[PDB]
């Protein structure tokens, strides 16, 4: 009987709870974004605007159902409108994370038709992050 | 006259007010767990974790009546149920100890008829809690 | 023209306002409590623990006014009933002073007819406070 | 394409988007104020209460709209009546600025048939802020 750990082991929604990609996975979702025709582009966030949290509804009646802050990040330049090639988007994660080395920065896809994101994951974490544990140590 | 003392004099729950338990008196409260056929669980929480506190109410309407985060900690394992070996239970403590050396963990026991807790105390807390007094410097 | 400092310059009710009281200053003031028949009492409480706050209101509807954290402090022994010797109250301030030497302490004095404080005063400022400043440097 | 840099560009209302002022811009813009005929004055706030907060709304009701702490600075003695000498506004800024050398100092001017604040720009930042960006680094 594993015990799974409460400590330091944050979580970052799809593909977090796998093996960190390779940049040969990474390169293989890129494909997928492409194949389909979605919209790619990049958001990055400092880490204290990393997580989700509350500190807005201070400000709040009873409305704070479904509102968190922190959703939003920050767009790296704009959405990729009519981009067809995968190095394109590589060379753009190559171009974020060195203007900010220290971010969190995640990789989304948009359908216009549904006006929705449609895939997303995390593709850098700060290399100061002490709140989260590698595949082997999520269990204890 | 003696002055109760205000600083660093947090305590917790039963038995936080005697003598710290000896290993001879933690065998002795397991004991009575398994002559009373209670279903013995251990749980743990880190420092930040481990006081009752007020955070997740800035989202509440006029509702926080018995509202508190931090009165759930995490569970070590599964309730053994069917337990009624007290060397079992004590060896779970070491275990639980080992794997979590800087968390508070606390020993519990349940009653199935009444189902609810029906025992529980603090069997460790992290060296660096400096929250606390010993018994002979609780007054001064 | 000076200028009022806004800058660590927090004060603390009756007298602060004052050069700070020298000992034959603190005596005349325990002398005039014995001469109108007033009880004496010691309060004291933490740094954290000594000015007005607000961390309580999170917990609240609309009814956070005249409410305050931190307006009670913490009793030294008991009030002074009965007490017609100024001596003694001298005495309680070294000691409490000397059991508590890091915290803030105010000597204070009940009317039991009206049932209010009728005085009040600080005694003691930790040493490390850096939030208050001597009467010369209050304005610039 | 550059991107504008979310982190640690906080901006400080009227011409903060430009080049820092020089002293010959400053003096130009008192100039403006005695042209005017408009009433000199100047306000500081130590770093933790220079920008807009929401630290009070925790008393509130659902009253926070355009409530924000922090709009209020400390005025620097008194608005300057009947000044229509431009050396007497440099004079005073660098007898504010001498004073609170670590504080935000902000030089503003008021028209009374109006009754409201008819310009404003900050004059001095403490040299320890690390959150704002020169204007060669809001873009990257």
């Amino acid at each position: 009987m594993m015990v799974w750990t409460p400590v330091n082991n944050k979580m970052f929604e799809t593909f977090s709870y796998l093996p960190p990609l390779t940049d040969e996975q990474i390169a293989a979702q890129v494909d997928y974004i492409v194949a389909n025709g979605w919209i790619p582009c990049l958001e990055f966030a400092e880490a204290d605007k990393a997580y989700v949290s509350n500190e807005s509804a201070i400000r709040f009646g009873s409305v704070s159902c479904l509102y968190y802050d922190n959703r939003y990040w920050t767009m790296w330049k704009l959405p990729m409108f009519g981009c067809r090639d995968p190095m394109q988007v590589l060379r753009e994660i190559v171009a974020c994370t060195k203007a900010f080395p220290d971010a969190y920065v995640r990789l989304v896809a948009f359908d216009n038709q549904k006006q929705v994101q449609i895939m997303g994951f995390l593709v850098q974490r700060p290399k100061s992050a002490r709140d989260w544990q590698p595949a082997n140590k999520r269990s204890v």
